[PDB]
């Protein structure tokens, strides 16, 4: 576990890939 999401409890070894995940965070509810 290198990085961690500030909104969710996800963790990724990469920085770019991790951010790719947080792209869906834009949509809430």
């Amino acid at each position: 576990y290198k990085f961690a999401c500030p909104e969710c409890p996800k963790r990724f070894m990469r920085s770019d890939h991790l951010t790719l995940h947080i792209l869906l965070h834009e949509n809430k509810k």
